[PDB]
């Protein structure tokens, strides 16, 4: 997990604050991916974790989630949000898990400004 799962740890990224960039550099990958699940049951939809849900990652597919309650519920996938943790080390020394779309690699500026999703 803690290898080249989406990106890669030890590469030093840049993290956008308010539309400016500030340098971080990946302490810790998680890939993981915010699973938006219904539950048959109670009809409560939620969007967590793929280590929250037990199951294949379709839209449309059965699996068994954690619900607030504590409870694994039989739920189905409504979306799937893509999400990645870089917990990323800041010049202050201080890491903070960011999700991919604050980071921007190398800081070419398609990123503060520009920002189409892609």
């Amino acid at each position: 997990a803690d290898e080249p799962a989406y990106l890669t740890v030890g590469t030093d990224v840049s993290a956008k604050y308010r539309g400016a960039f500030c340098e971080a550099k990946i302490k810790t990958v998680k890939r993981l991916v915010k699973v938006k699940v219904l539950l048959k049951q109670d009809n409560t939809t939620q969007l967590v974790q793929d280590d929250q849900v037990k199951g294949p990652l379709r839209v449309g597919a059965i699996v068994e989630t954690r619900t607030s309650d504590g409870s694994f519920q039989e739920a189905i996938i409504s979306k799937l949000t893509d999400a990645s943790w870089y917990t990323v080390v800041f010049d202050d020394g201080d890491e903070r898990t960011l999700r991919r779309t604050s980071l921007c690699l190398k800081g070419e500026r398609h990123f503060a400004e520009s920002e189409t999703l892609d």
